[PDB]
């Protein structure tokens, strides 16, 4: 019995993600043209990407339930699936990369190379989920998704770093860098060990909850952090 | 009572998109190498992703019947809906957007900072139009669609038009920048007029000749214009 | 009867792709940060693509039965369709051309348009591949997708190859064109001749093989090429 403790999880990001773009408003609205708007931008547009994804779960249109395979812990039982997440990512975690690519000035020829793998990532994370006929097909989408991620952090923690000490962000990037990689490698494992994955943690309403946790962290406070050193720090970033 | 004037919507721009090809094959087969050339490439693209968007809708494959929420003005009824048109804005309006920034030779970190927020604008239209749960979340949806939209046109209005008169081409982008800005506050116009918003316009038929009307310019003569000026102006613009 | 003749085309490549990726971390894993690394990266999501593609085909996921229309040569007959391949070179052919685009160190103005292109070809063949209610639709997405092959193809035929000679890369970027080319051209050629098309070959398994041994060498001897290439020439890409 949960259906209070899913939709709880849900409408609390509605109102924080709501909040987080009234105050990043408040914050970027005099920013100097170029880079720094854009970035401000695209700070506005992780949390709105992010209200989407709740509003598609908490209408019903990108949730559905599904039943586990053989050999799950669940097997032969209907459990709810919050496919619209995982769906949803491929769309604001790029958006995530581009606020960083853009922070550590990366080339595009870079931040389209990260995009792909990190489209990559969500897509079969997505499949991973998705897939019913076999439980060895869930956990070999999960290992492909898990091997798209390792590039997107082999760039985070090198290649992208050397830009941003050429644009005069460096510390900036270390920090937002740090925080980034901690908190993306939590959903893989809340995916583990929830009703997806391992099922140690049965209830679909407390791994809502951990999800939405995550967020609030790599989405809204992430982007306040960045959004915050940018306004203030304009002229370096314009530069 | 209207298949026909529904069919006649759609053939009318299968045949009109047909010809802007023909047209700008014409226009464009001399331009010079490099950017003018790129530019007429999309030229192109606008009206084929047109037609691709025009077949789903007459085969049957993007459209299907709706079931209006409580609240609606046609709750407990069906309606037809061209889920197809909003689907296929995800790649025409990019294009749009992307010849836009190549004429008005943009970095691609606001170029793909557009393309995200545009994107954001498609998705979360379509999930307005296919949301039937409740009246609420259809709304909420289009709300989120608008605010997408407003990054966009912010963009246009102001950034884009910097790097512009930078790049030799701010009349031209002066008279394409309003146009687009005119005939994209058309569609959620009619979004909002027609059956999937408020129903004061019930007709389907209707609601489809308003947005084929809207593409026929917003598309193709958006298109030629720019290709025309393009064309007559290569030299400004490879430079 | 020939599930075991589907079957195998799809794992025979769930090994070659493997094997390819261990390779390729094994050839790259030296090579100096930038645009040389850039391109290992792509040169390592070519088969990670792939293999997604062909795990959705195993497990299910990405498959469905459909029935030829009137006019069709298997009017009336259910056919085994594999969506999952149409659909995933959406992802895989866009990395083939970062590949290509990052050697011959295209703008990514030009990066961005052919992309587009491509995944309108995409797009538009997966549409081919699932429309049902008449034949003539089938077809007429298979022309717009041929019409946005073209595009892709003229880009690398000559825009591209400009590039190229100015960053260094003229020679191994025209051993690469001239290969992708010729392979690429018979994807719609197999389309054409098996069940989604003509059916002059009515075994899905046959088809399904056809199209393996276009991937691989379209994706796996064509990045081991590229790959071995990059590694021996670093000093030239980086520069
Ligand atoms: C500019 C951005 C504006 C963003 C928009 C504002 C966001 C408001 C969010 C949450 C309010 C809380 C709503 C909580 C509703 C709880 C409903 C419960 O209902 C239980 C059950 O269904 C009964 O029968
Ligand atoms: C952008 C600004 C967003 C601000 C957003 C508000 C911030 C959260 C605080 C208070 C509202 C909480 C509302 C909680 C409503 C609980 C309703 C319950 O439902 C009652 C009953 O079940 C029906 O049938
Ligand atoms: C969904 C239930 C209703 C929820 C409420 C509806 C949301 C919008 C409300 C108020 C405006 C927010 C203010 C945003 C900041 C305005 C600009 C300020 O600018 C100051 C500037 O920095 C000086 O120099
Ligand atoms: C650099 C990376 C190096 C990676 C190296 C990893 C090597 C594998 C290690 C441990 C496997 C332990 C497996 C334990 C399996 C227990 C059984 C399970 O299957 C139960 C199923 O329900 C049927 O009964
Ligand atoms: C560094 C070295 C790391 C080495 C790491 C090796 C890890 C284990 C690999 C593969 C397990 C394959 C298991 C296959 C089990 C088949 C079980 C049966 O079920 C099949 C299913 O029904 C089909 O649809
Ligand atoms: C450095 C780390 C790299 C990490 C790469 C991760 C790749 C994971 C692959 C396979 C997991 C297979 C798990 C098979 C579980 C089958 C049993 C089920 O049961 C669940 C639960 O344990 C009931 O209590
Ligand atoms: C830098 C820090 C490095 C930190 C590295 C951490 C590595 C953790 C790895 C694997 C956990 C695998 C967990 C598998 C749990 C399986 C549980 C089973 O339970 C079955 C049930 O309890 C009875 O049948
Ligand atoms: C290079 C680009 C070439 C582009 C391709 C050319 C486009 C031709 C378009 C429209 C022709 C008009 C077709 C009108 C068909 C109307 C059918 C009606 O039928 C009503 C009803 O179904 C009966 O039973
Ligand atoms: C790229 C070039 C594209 C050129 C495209 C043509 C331009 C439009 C003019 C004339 C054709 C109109 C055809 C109208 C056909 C009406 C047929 C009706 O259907 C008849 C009957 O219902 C069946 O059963
Ligand atoms: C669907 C029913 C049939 C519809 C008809 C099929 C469509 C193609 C027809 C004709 C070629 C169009 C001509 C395009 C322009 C050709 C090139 C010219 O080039 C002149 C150049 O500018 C000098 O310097
Ligand atoms: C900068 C932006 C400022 C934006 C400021 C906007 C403030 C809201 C204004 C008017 C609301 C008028 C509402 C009238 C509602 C009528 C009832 C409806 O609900 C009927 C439903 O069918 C149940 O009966
Ligand atoms: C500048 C300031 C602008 C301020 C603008 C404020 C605009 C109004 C906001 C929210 C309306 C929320 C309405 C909630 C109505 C609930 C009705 C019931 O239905 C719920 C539905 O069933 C659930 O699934
Ligand atoms: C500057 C302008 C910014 C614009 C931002 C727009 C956001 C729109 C949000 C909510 C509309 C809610 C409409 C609720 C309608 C419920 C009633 C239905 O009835 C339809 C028709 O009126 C029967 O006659
Ligand atoms: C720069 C120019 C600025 C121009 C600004 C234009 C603003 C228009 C705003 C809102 C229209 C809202 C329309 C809502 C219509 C509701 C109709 C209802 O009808 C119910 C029925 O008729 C009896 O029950
Ligand atoms: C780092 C990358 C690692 C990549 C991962 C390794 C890929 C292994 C692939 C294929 C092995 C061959 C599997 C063949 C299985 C054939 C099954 C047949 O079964 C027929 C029928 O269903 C019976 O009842
Ligand atoms: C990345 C490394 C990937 C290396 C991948 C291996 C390379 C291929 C060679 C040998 C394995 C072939 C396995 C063939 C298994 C055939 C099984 C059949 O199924 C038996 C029976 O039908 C069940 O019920
Ligand atoms: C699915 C069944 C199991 C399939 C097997 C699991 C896949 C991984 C196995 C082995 C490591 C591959 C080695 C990759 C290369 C390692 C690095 C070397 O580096 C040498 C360097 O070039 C010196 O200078
Ligand atoms: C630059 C490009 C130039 C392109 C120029 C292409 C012109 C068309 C050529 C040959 C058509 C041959 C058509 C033969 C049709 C046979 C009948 C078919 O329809 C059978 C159907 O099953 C009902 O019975
Ligand atoms: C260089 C010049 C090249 C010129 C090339 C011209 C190629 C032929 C064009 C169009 C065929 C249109 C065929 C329409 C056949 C209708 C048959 C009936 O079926 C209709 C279907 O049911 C509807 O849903
Ligand atoms: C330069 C080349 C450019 C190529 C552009 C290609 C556009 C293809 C368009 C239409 C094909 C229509 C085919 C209609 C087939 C109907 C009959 C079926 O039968 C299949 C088989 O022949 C039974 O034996
Ligand atoms: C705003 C949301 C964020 C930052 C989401 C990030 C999600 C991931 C890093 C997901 C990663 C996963 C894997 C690496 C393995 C497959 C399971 C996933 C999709 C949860
Ligand atoms: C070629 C088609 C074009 C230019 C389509 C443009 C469509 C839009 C600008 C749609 C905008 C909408 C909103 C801003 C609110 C939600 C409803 C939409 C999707 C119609
Ligand atoms: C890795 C896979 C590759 C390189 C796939 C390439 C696929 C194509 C070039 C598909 C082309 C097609 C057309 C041009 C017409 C419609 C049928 C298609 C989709 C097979
Ligand atoms: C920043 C550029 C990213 C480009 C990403 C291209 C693919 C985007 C796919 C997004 C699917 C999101 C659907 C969301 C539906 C919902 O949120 O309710
Ligand atoms: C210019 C680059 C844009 C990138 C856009 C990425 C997401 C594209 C999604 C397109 C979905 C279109 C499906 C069309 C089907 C049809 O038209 O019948
Ligand atoms: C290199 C950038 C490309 C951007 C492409 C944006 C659109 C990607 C859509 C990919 C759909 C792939 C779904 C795959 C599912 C599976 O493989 O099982
Ligand atoms: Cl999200
Ligand atoms: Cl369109
Ligand atoms: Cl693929
Ligand atoms: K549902
Ligand atoms: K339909
Ligand atoms: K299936």
């Amino acid at each position: 019995r949960e259906n209070a403790l899913l939709s709880s999880s849900l409408w609390v990001n509605v109102a924080l993600a709501g909040i987080a773009i009234l105050v990043f408003v408040y914050m970027g609205r005099t920013i100097r043209p170029g880079r720094p708007r854009l970035i401000w931008g695209a700070t506005l547009m992780i949390p709105l990407v992010s209200i989407s994804s709740y509003l598609g779960l908490l209408s019903g249109l990108t949730v559905g339930m599904i039943e586990m395979p053989a050999g799950h812990a669940l097997a032969g039982e209907m459990v709810r699936s919050q496919w619209g997440r995982y769906l949803t990512w491929a769309l604001s975690t790029p958006m995530i990369l581009l606020a960083l690519g853009l922070l550590a000035d990366v080339d595009l020829g870079s931040l389209f190379t990260v995009i792909a793998a990190d489209i990559g990532m969500c897509v079969t994370g997505l499949a991973a989920a998705m897939t019913t006929s076999a439980l060895l097909f869930r956990w070999a989408f999960y290992a492909i998704s898990c091997a798209f991620f390792v590039v997107v952090l082999s760039a985070l923690v090198t290649d992208w770093a050397a830009s941003a000490s050429s644009a005069g962000t460096a510390e900036i990037f270390d920090t937002l860098r740090v925080l980034t990689v901690v908190l993306w490698l939590g959903y893989p494992i809340v995916w583990a060990v929830g009703v997806e994955g391992l099922a140690l943690v049965q209830s679909v309403g407390a791994t809502s909850w951990a999800y939405s946790v995550l967020d609030v962290f790599a989405k809204y406070v992430f982007a306040f952090i960045l959004l915050r050193w940018v306004a203030n720090n304009e002229r370096t970033v314009a530069v």
